[PDB]
């Protein structure tokens, strides 16, 4: 029926939260997952939040990304209003007007992974690689866990994602395989937006 996570909120912030859960009977968990509806990020007074992970996957899933205003306003009113109008419009890193959350939210048949495998190599920090995966997957990408499992032949598309900060070589990538290198940052920001981005900015340079 309806679930929820939330994130970037205090004790005391998610107190309300519990509080507002009780009462119209919203389910309230500590993961975000497949039966996850909801997510109450705390935003500005411009419904601008942080990038963080349950944003990524709630975005993914095209599940509500609601500001935590969307909470107070309705205990302010004894009603739960319109999760409609309370919506995430954008983040700190992509700016604070995009609507991605929505965008994600009604194009469930255009996904913007659509056609394509990918492999999260080498090491990640602040993200879990199997959350990235997640993520990937959950937008409409094949996973390919090794270089060499890749998909030959064509009809489909291989990019592989790095952070190149991560390892201690990521430009030594294409002597392996014959698939574009870029940063995570395109999976990242290509998620907020719910838009594939071109890779140009995020292709890391390969050597021969
Ligand atoms: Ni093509």
């Amino acid at each position: 029926r309806m679930s929820m996570v939330v994130s970037g909120l205090t004790p005391e912030e998610f107190m309300l939260v519990y509080k507002f859960a009780r009462k119209h009977h919203i389910t309230l968990t500590n993961l975000i997952t497949e039966e996850t509806t909801h997510v109450v990020m705390k935003t500005d007074a411009e419904f601008v939040c942080e990038r963080a992970l349950k944003y990524f996957l709630g975005i993914a899933g095209g599940k509500w990304v609601v500001s935590y205003f969307w909470v107070t306003q309705s205990i302010k009113e004894r009603k739960m209003l319109n999760e409609h109008d309370f919506e995430v419009r954008g983040d700190v890193v992509n700016g604070r007007n995009h609507q991605g959350p929505k965008r994600a939210r009604e194009s469930q048949d255009r996904k913007i992974f659509r056609g394509l495998e990918i492999c999260c190599y080498g090491p990640f920090t602040n993200m879990p690689t199997d959350q990235l995966e997640w993520m990937v997957q959950l937008c409409g990408a094949s996973v390919v866990k090794e270089l060499s499992s890749f998909t030959l032949g064509t009809g489909v598309h291989p990019i592989v994602v790095v952070q190149p900060d991560a390892w201690t070589g990521f430009h030594a990538i294409g002597q392996m395989c014959e698939a574009p290198v870029v940063t995570r940052e395109w999976v990242l920001d290509s998620v907020a937006l719910y838009q594939c981005q071109e890779l140009d900015t995020y292709l890391i340079p390969q050597i021969p």
